[PDB]
């Protein structure tokens, strides 16, 4: 609907920390830091979107983020966990734009956003459906 903000991964943004469950690094990592030793461990992973399976929030150096965990579909892909901030846009499969703080994100990002729940489908830029 509204372009795509700029991502450094998938469709996370700068700031954002991927721990991977399976794999040959499974310790928690900066996208960005990720993203360089990238070109390959990870080509394709969720590139058919993922699914948002659980949230929390938490504080971590004084500031307030989420914590959720993603399905991309394939047992041996593995989950994925991030942390990111709490204005963190999702491009959602059949419903677009949605955020855990549709107001937050209006103001970081200017895209109006649907709220997100557990089962949404999060796509990547580039997706056939985004």
């Amino acid at each position: 609907s509204m372009s795509w903000p700029s991502t450094v991964w998938h469709c996370f943004l700068k700031g954002t920390r991927l721990c991977f469950h399976k794999g040959s690094n499974k310790e928690w990592q900066d996208v960005e830091d990720f993203a360089r030793a990238e070109g390959g461990i990870h080509k394709g992973y969720g590139s058919d979107g993922l699914k948002l399976l659980s949230h929390e929030e938490s504080v971590s150096f004084g500031e307030s983020v989420l914590k959720l965990t993603f399905d991309p579909g394939t047992v041996e892909d593995g989950l994925l966990t991030v942390e990111c901030k709490l204005d963190h846009p999702f491009y959602v499969k059949n419903k677009g734009w949605s955020s855990f703080y549709p107001s937050l994100t209006v103001v970081q990002h200017g895209i109006p956003c649907c709220e997100v729940h557990i089962g949404d489908v999060c796509l990547p830029p580039g997706h056939p459906d985004a």
